[PDB]
């Protein structure tokens, strides 16, 4: 039905309104003009103001209000560090703080649903414990494979020169485990896209009877042949995390 991070903008866009409403905030409204305050940026190594900060909500930047407030304080840092730590514009700063507090307050629990529903593997050991698995299969056993040692990281443009004027995608077993270390994969169907690409890219590159390609190849097949292996317990890992994600959305809804 509806996307929580398009509702969680909104909540935020709100809170901008309110905080530029107040009293002599228009200092914050817009980004410091240089050619007025020609020393600022000589002493602000991160700007922020209102106006960017919902520039950032618009772009879906922030998936909390953790994200959103962290830039938000950053008005009242920058004002204490150039204008002074009690200085008036570093109090009307602090009110703009102070409301936006008092806003996460009142929709608190609300907040906390969007959240969950924009990132429901959050802390989820599930989908760590799932991708430590994919992790396994690809150093205990891919790696493994004899002689594979060119398919463990990005081809080397120094020695294959052309390499990537053919190759449109190139995947490596370093990329994988990258993929796999954020989280990347849900089920093992993305996981085997990226793996069988590596082998569609040596029968593109090497050629369907180079020695490069049989040995990726047994890379394929040691990972299908590994992931039968531990079949039942990756399907309940499967299930676990795309019911979390299904109950965070209904609960938001």
């Amino acid at each position: 039905r509806t996307d929580p991070m398009v509702t969680l903008s909104s909540i935020l866009e709100s809170i901008i309104n309110d905080m530029r409403d107040l009293p002599n905030t228009y200092p914050f409204h817009t980004p410091v003009n240089a050619k007025v305050v020609k020393d600022y940026y000589k002493i602000i190594t991160r700007p922020m103001d209102l106006q960017t900060l919902r520039e950032n909500v618009r772009k879906r930047l922030y998936p909390s209000r953790e994200e959103f407030r962290e830039h938000l304080e950053l008005i009242v840092k920058n004002s204490a560090t150039y204008n002074g730590p009690k200085h008036s514009l570093t109090q009307i700063s602090q009110s703009m703080l102070d409301l936006c507090d008092e806003k996460l307050k009142e929709k608190e629990d609300k907040l906390a649903r969007l959240e969950k529903a924009i990132n429901p593997l959050l802390d989820d050991d599930d989908q760590v414990a799932f991708s430590f698995i994919l992790d396994n299969i690809v150093t205990q056993k891919m790696m493994a494979v004899p002689d594979s040692w060119p398919f463990h990281h990005p081809v080397n443009k120094k020695f294959v020169p052309d390499y990537y004027k053919v190759i449109v995608n190139p995947m490596d077993l370093e990329t994988i485990r990258k993929n796999i270390s954020k989280h990347k994969y849900q089920s093992r169907e993305s996981f085997l896209d990226d793996v069988n690409l590596i082998l569609a890219n040596s029968v593109k590159y090497n050629g369907p009877e180079s020695q490069y390609t049989k040995t990726a190849q047994e890379i394929v097949n040691v990972c299908y042949q590994t992931l039968t292996e531990y079949d039942e317990h990756l399907t309940q890992l499967e299930k676990d995390i795309c019911t979390a994600k299904e109950a965070a959305l209904e609960e938001a809804e």
